[PDB]
């Protein structure tokens, strides 16, 4: 319905999140095993990835979901590794930063080396963020941030009457990142399942029933659409 | 499309939750004037409370919304002492206990005076639990617990490392009350508008075009049906 030239025309979020959901669900449709189904999710991340950077999107933050059998929890572990192997020289050469949200102890050492190295091969890049949030999950980077807090208080280089809504965005996992415009959540699910939950206060939510192995630049336009229409809107606020 | 029968021959939310939003819009269309919107809203709070009490709900969190012309903020701020009136004796009879989450120091002592009343008045009910959000935000919740953690923290009757997710939650405004499985938001919106942040980290949201004074009860038995046959679907979870 909305090509990109039409898209392009109106207003660019300038922080995207996506919950990027479906990937089994898609690979049972297809009769195909559920690692097929990760593998293609990775695929879509790069695409994505290239349109919104070409869109002049400032921040992708793309959420990956954590009890499957041990064969899969291990293939996805080394998701990371596989996509920064494919797809790394090419975000070096789009100008993208690579960063990364969540609890890091949660992967392997081989994991964390090489996802630190692209990194630090990208943090000389200035254009668009690619935020990876693994391993996260809301109410505990909150949780987090209080800890902390309390801890600078304990010690006395804190008091509690400067600890402000602003101070305490400082202390979660995205604090050099502005809030998401827009919050995009695949396969059907209308929930935020613990994700973001200071962040996305007052972002739009568009949900969607496509899966996110099928989600590809026509469905991306059509929720920027959605996302623009909502701005063009008449009546109170 | 649902009728009550069908929706009672299911599950039943504990704890539903409503953005109650469009009661201006609801009076533009009408060609009446702005606080026409906000009275009739209140009728709706009585024939939503009403419904969800006989329907088993056993906490119906409802948000009023907070810079109008200053006649319309004064007369917002004497509603909760007309709805009161009205019926709280009903209220009583009908085993509902009045509660109310917020800032209350935003509101003057006489309406705090009737509002407190209300709720001890009700206090010795032990049926469905109706849950006022006045002058309440999500994010200034979430900092003021952790200013109280951390006050405690500094006075040395909590440790640190005690601070877990679910103390964490005891510490919030809704702390003696389960987490609301349904939240509902009429008016259009699909937004979160800094609302319970922390608590609807896995509630179900039901999004609705209908204005808050047009939610009457067809609607709302939609929104329960739609969040029963959610509890029906197949495929991953
Ligand atoms: C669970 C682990 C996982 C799963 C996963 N999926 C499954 C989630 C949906 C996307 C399909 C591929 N992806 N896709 C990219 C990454 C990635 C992570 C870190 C990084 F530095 C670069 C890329 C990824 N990581
Ligand atoms: C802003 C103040 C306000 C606005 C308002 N609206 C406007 C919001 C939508 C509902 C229409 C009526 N309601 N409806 C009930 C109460 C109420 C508050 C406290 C209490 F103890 C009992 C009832 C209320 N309070």
């Amino acid at each position: 319905r909305y090509t990109k030239e039409d898209i392009l025309k109106g207003e660019i979020p300038e922080h995207i999140a996506i919950i990027m959901d479906g990937n089994g669900r898609w690979a049972k449709k297809r009769s195909l095993p559920r690692i097929a189904g990760h593998h293609e999710g990775m695929k879509v991340v790069k695409r994505t990835t290239k349109l919104a950077n070409e869109l002049g999107v400032k921040v992708l933050t793309l959420y990956a979901f954590s009890k499957r059998p041990k064969m899969e929890v291990d293939f996805l572990m080394k998701l990371p590794e596989e996509f920064l192997n494919t797809y790394l020289p090419e975000l070096v050469e789009e100008n993208v930063q690579v960063r990364i949200i969540g609890d890091e102890t949660a992967l392997p050492a081989h994991t964390l080396r090489a996802i630190e190295k692209a990194v630090q091969d990208t943090a000389q890049n200035d254009g668009m963020i690619l935020n990876f949030a693994l391993n996260y999950g809301g109410r505990t980077e909150i949780v987090s941030a209080a800890k902390s807090l309390a801890e600078k208080v304990k010690e006395g280089s804190l008091n509690i009457e400067d600890i402000d809504e602003s101070l305490f965005s400082t202390y979660l996992m995205t604090e050099s990142l502005q809030d998401p415009e827009l919050l995009i959540r695949t396969s059907g699910e209308i929930r935020l399942s613990n994700f973001m939950l200071w962040q996305v206060a007052y972002s739009e939510f568009v949900f969607t029933d496509v899966l996110w192995p099928d989600f590809k630049e026509d469905h991306f336009l059509q929720a920027l659409g959605e996302f623009q229409q909502r701005g063009r809107r008449f009546g109170g606020i």
